[PDB]
C-alpha cells in the first residue's frame, strides 16, 4: 500500500501523521492518500484521487461518501510559525477542528475540488469539476458541475447553477431552494448508493 | 498491467468486464482503464487519465482519437434496479447503445472530462478542462478550453467559445460555425497526427 | 523511478531526451515527469501532476517553484514537418527558447494547467483550477481560481479575479492591480515557503 503513507515531519507538522481508513473502504491502487486523514465506512476513492494532509490538518470523509476521479483535497495550514493555530483554517463542526471536513452521504463528483478550510454537509452532492474553498457548503446541497464556493457559507437545501462561481455572500444567501421538482434533487442519493456498491464490489476482488 | 483492469460485480452488473484495446493504442502506465471499454486504433491515453466503466457502460474510444492527461470518461447506471435499460442514461449510435461514445479522430484534450449519457462525433476537439455530460456533441466541432455543454445537442459544424457554458438547446443552436479562417479551424487535425505518432514512439520503447 | 522517463522518437524529436531534475526537488511517485524538462531546487510535484515534455519541448520549472495535484504542464510543438522551429510556439525568456518557461517562486495550485506556448514570471501564483494557454504572465500576478488567461499577455503585478477567462488583450491591460491589501497579496509568498518545506520533508523519508 504505497499509496496510503505517512506525511513528513515540518516545521509545522513535528510528528509523521498516518491514514486511518475503514476496512469498507476501498482506496484505489492510483489514487492516493496522505497524512492526518480520516475516512469512514463504505467509502469509494476513485483513481487518480489525491487526498493529501500534509499542510493543513486533519482532513475527514465521512461514511458513505464518495471521492471520485482526480478529485484533490488538501488545505492550508493550520498551525502558525509560532506553534499557534491559525483559527481563520480551521472549520468546527459538532466541537472539534478540522482542516477539511466531509460529512456523511457526500458525494465528491469526477474532478471536483475541496480546499481547507472547509465544511461539507451531509447528503451534499459536490458536482463535476466543482470548486469549494474557505467556504461551509451546507447539508443537502447540490453543486452543479462547475460551480464552485469560495469564500462564503451555502445554507442547507441551496443549489448552484452549473458554471457560476459564488464568491459573495449576499449571492450566497439569495441562492435557489432544492425541490422535488428540481432536476438534480436526487441524483446524491443515486451517486450514493452507487459508489457504495461499488467500493463494496472493488474489495470482494481485492 | 495492474492499470487495465476488469470491473467489479455490482448489483447493475453481473460479471466482470474486461478493456478490449487494440494493440496500436498506448496506455500510460500511470493512466487507468477500468471495465467494459473498448479503445481502437492509434489512442494515446496520457498520464493520469482515468477511463472508468463501472457504473454506466459500454465505454468506446474510437481509431485515432487521444485522451489527455488528467482526462476522466465515467457514466451515470445504464441498468435499472429492476434490470430495465435507463434509456435516458444510453446514447445510440449507428445502431449500437453506449454510455459514452466517442468517435473517430477525437481529441480530449488536457483535464477535459466526457460523462455520460454522452457522445462525440468524429474529428472534434474537446479542449483543455472542457466538460460534456449528458450531451451530444456533433462532427467537426471545437469546444473551446474552458467551453461545457450540459444536457445539449451541439449542431456539427460549431464551436463552443472559451469558457461558455451550454445548458440550454436554444443557446446551443445558435452556436457560431467553424470556418476556415476560425482560430481552431485545423487544430484537431494537427493534435490528432501528434497523439498517433506519440503512440507508436511509445509502443516502440515498450 | 519508473516515473521519470525519456520521451520517445517522434517525426519532429529524433532523439529521446531525459529529464534533468535537481537533488532537492521532490517528485511523488504518482507524479509523472516526461522528456526534455528542466526542475530547479526545492521543486515539490504532488500527486497526480503530469509534466510531460514529449510534443512542444523544452519545459523549465525554476527554483523554488511548485507544482501541485493534479497539475498539467504540456506543449504544442515547436518543430514543424520540414524540421523548422514553429516561431509562434515558442516563448523567449533570457534569451533563451521554451515551450513551457515557469520562473522562480511560482506556485502552480492544485489542478491548474499550463499549456505552451507559455511563460510564467517570477512570484507569481496560478490559482486553483486555473487555464494559461499560449500566453504570457507577468511577475508577481496572482490567477485567483479558476481564472484562465488565453493569448494574452498579463503585466507584470495584475490578479484575475476569480472564474474571469481573459482572452482579450485590452482586457488584460486593464486587469487590477496587487496591493498590499488585495487579499492574495501575500498568498504566493506563503505556499512557496510550505512547498520548500514540504519538499525537504519528503526527501528525508526518501
Ligand atoms: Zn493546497
Ligand atoms: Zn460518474
Ligand atoms: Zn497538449
Amino acid at each position: 500500500n504505497s499509496n496510503i503513507r505517512e506525511n513528513p515531519i515540518t516545521p509545522w507538522n513535528p510528528t509523521p501523521k498516518k491514514p486511518k481508513i475503514h476496512p469498507s473502504a476501498y482506496i484505489d491502487p492510483q489514487a492516493s492518500v496522505i497524512g492526518e486523514v480520516t475516512i469512514g465506512e463504505n467509502v469509494m476513492v476513485s483513481p487518480m484521487a489525491s487526498i493529501r494532509s500534509d499542510e493543513g490538518m486533519p482532513i475527514y470523509v465521512g461514511d458513505n461518501s464518495n471521492v471520485q476521479d482526480g478529485v484533490v483535497l488538501h488545505a492550508a495550514r493550520t498551525i502558525d510559525e509560532n506553534g499557534n493555530i491559525i483559527e481563520d483554517n480551521v472549520v468546527e463542526v459538532d466541537g472539534e477542528k478540522f482542516a477539511v471536513y466531509i460529512g456523511k452521504n457526500v458525494s465528491l463528483a469526477h474532478q471536483s475540488q475541496v480546499h481547507g478550510p472547509a465544511a461539507v454537509g451531509d447528503n451534499t452532492f459536490i458536482g463535476m469539476q466543482a470548486f469549494v474553498f474557505k467556504s461551509r457548503v451546507g447539508k443537502n446541497c447540490v453543486l452543479e458541475p462547475r460551480s464552485a464556493a469560495i469564500g462564503v457559507t451555502i445554507p442547507d437545501g441551496r443549489y448552484i447553477p452549473a458554471g457560476m462561481v459564488v464568491t459573495s455572500q449576499a449571492e450566497a444567501d439569495k441562492l435557489p431552494k432544492v425541490t422535488p421538482d428540481y432536476a438534480y434533487a436526487n441524483l446524491n442519493e443515486s451517486v450514493v448508493k452507487v459508489n457504495i456498491a461499488l467500493a463494496r464490489g472493488y474489495l470482494e476482488t481485492s
